[PDB]
This record gives C-alpha cells, sequence and structure tokens, in this order.
C-alpha cells in the first residue's frame, strides 16, 4: 500500500513511520515545507503509525533529537515516538477490510489530515488549534499538548484497568476534534476502508 506523506505546514517536520517493532519504510524523513514523501506499507500491516515530530536534529549518522515525536533518536524510527504526537493509526488486510483512524491519545502536535486516496471511505481529520488551545496544565515545554496519561499517570486517565471514562482532558480533545480519539475507550471514530485502499497523510491540511 501506498501513503503519501506531505508537509503542508510553514515549518519542516520529520514525518515518522513504524509499526512499533519495526520501521515502516525508511521509518523517517525530514519534509521542508511542501516536500511530499511517498512510502510503502507491507499488506497486512497491523497496528502502523505515522506522525510528524518538530524541531529535530540529526548528526550525519541518522543519530539526534526531536522536541516532539522523538522515536529514540533515530532520523529513521523503528519504534515509535515520544508524546505528544498526532497520530495517523491504520490496520490494512484485517480480514479483507483497512482501517484507520486519527488519535489524540498520545497527545497533539501538528494537526492532520488522514485520507484514503483510493474508492471505497471517507477521511479524517483534525486540524483544530489545539496547541494554541491547550489546557494549561497539558502544555509541553518542549512543544505540542501532552494527553493526560502522559502527565498525570493515573489508571482513569491511562486506562489502565480497561475500565475509565472521559475526563475534563479528554472532552479538550474531543471538543476540538471530534473525529479523533481522545481516550482510550472513546467511542471509535475508525474508518473501515477496502482492503489495500492507498492513502495521503496530509500535515497542516488547512
Amino acid at each position: 500500500a501506498t501513503f503519501e506523506i506531505v508537509n503542508r505546514c510553514s515549518y519542516t517536520v520529520w514525518a515518522a513511520a513504524s509499526k512499533g517493532d519495526a520501521a515502516l519504510d525508511a521509518g523517517g524523513r525530514q519534509l521542508n515545507s511542501g516536500e511530499s514523501w511517498t512510502i510503502n506499507v507491507e499488506p497486512g500491516t497491523n497496528g502502523g503509525k505515522i506522525w510528524a515530530r518538530t524541531d529535530c536534529y540529526f548528526d550525519d549518522s541518522g543519530s539526534g533529537i526531536c522536541k516532539t515525536g522523538d522515536c529514540g533518536g533515530l532520523l529513521r524510527c523503528k519504534r515509535f515516538g515520544r508524546p505528544p504526537t498526532t497520530l495517523a493509526e491504520f490496520s490494512l488486510n484485517q480480514y479483507g477490510k483497512d482501517y484507520i483512524d486519527i488519535s489524540n491519545i498520545k497527545g497533539f502536535n501538528v494537526p492532520m489530515d488522514f485520507s484514503p486516496t483510493t474508492r471505497g471511505c471517507r477521511g479524517v481529520r483534525c486540524a483544530a488549534d489545539i496547541v494554541g488551545q491547550c489546557p494549561a496544565k497539558l502544555k509541553a515545554p518542549g512543544g505540542g499538548c501532552n494527553d493526560a496519561c502522559t502527565v498525570f499517570q493515573t489508571s482513569e486517565y491511562c486506562c489502565t484497568t480497561g475500565k475509565c471514562g472521559p475526563t475534563e482532558y479528554s472532552r479538550f480533545f474531543k471538543r476540538l476534534c471530534p473525529d479523533a480519539f481522545s481516550y482510550v475507550l472513546d467511542k471509535p471514530t475508525t474508518v473501515t476502508c477496502p482492503g489495500s485502499s492507498n492513502y495521503r497523510v496530509t500535515f497542516c491540511p488547512t
């Protein structure tokens, strides 16, 4: 499956793509404002994620640091990124169907549209100014808007026991982005697409 990753932000981002225990495609790449990076994701990939990283430095070996979304200091991500990260999430070819969503469960750093480029389903978007409106207690000094599990480490925010309800903090993300997951047991905003669809992830779509 092909994912076109487009940076419409006025600032550089370092795109990242991982399924948690391995890179997807090259795993990461710099995207200056306006640049597009097309990656190939193996059919059947379960639990893949694409995200933006901001304010990165990398040396000639591809090692360094990012202020949001850092994946163990690597340009080419093999693991998931450090919150806060707006997440494009997907599982492909699951009994004939693809499943996609956007999630704020690990916070928000960059606005994002996640849309199919092939027929049969709709896209999702979280493009509100979540960082500008972020509750004071959730603001990440390094940049972005942390989720409340990252900040407070409670069973209720992290849904540790598989029982948890919405919270003042989850309702903040949900009010600004109704079509993204705001907490672990949120009413699902997952979109079912035809198996083997292709996609585009656009940072700063508006």
